[PDB]
DNA sequence: CGGAATGTAGGC
DNA sequence: GCCTACATTCCG
């Protein structure tokens, strides 16, 4: 389920992956993919790769949408 | 981190206070308790739910570990 | 997936 | 406006 994320620049994808077991069973992890295919696991990490090129202040990392 | 015995609780219960290093609440602290087996507790009701009627926590000050 | 580290809603 | 209590992130 690597789906296009319309809130980021073209080529950027989003994946949500369900945790299958343990204490956090049924919660999920959200990942982003740049055009090259770099995997990003957090909003600060994403903000660092992009820097001043994209304003992520309103960006909701979990849903992939601007608030 | 230092785990301090909490004399006010039953034998073996310990307390730790951790300073937040960054973010909005930087400089504030969080207090945690540990059972003698080492399970971590983060609030007074969590601690009350675990101990049940073995201890009365009505007067227990979570922050300081002191009965008031 | 865990869990230290931090965010944050709602009671006060 | 601040704190309690618990929700959630973020990196290992």
């Amino acid at each position: 389920k690597r789906m296009d994320c319309p809130a980021l620049p073209p080529g950027w994808k989003k994946e949500e992956v369900i945790r299958k077991s343990g204490l956090s069973a049924g919660k999920s992890d959200v990942y982003y993919f740049s055009p090259s295919g770099k995997k990003f696991r957090s909003k600060p990490q994403l903000a660092r790769y992009l820097g001043n090129t994209v304003d992520l202040s309103s960006f909701d990392f979990r849903t992939g949408k601007m608030m």
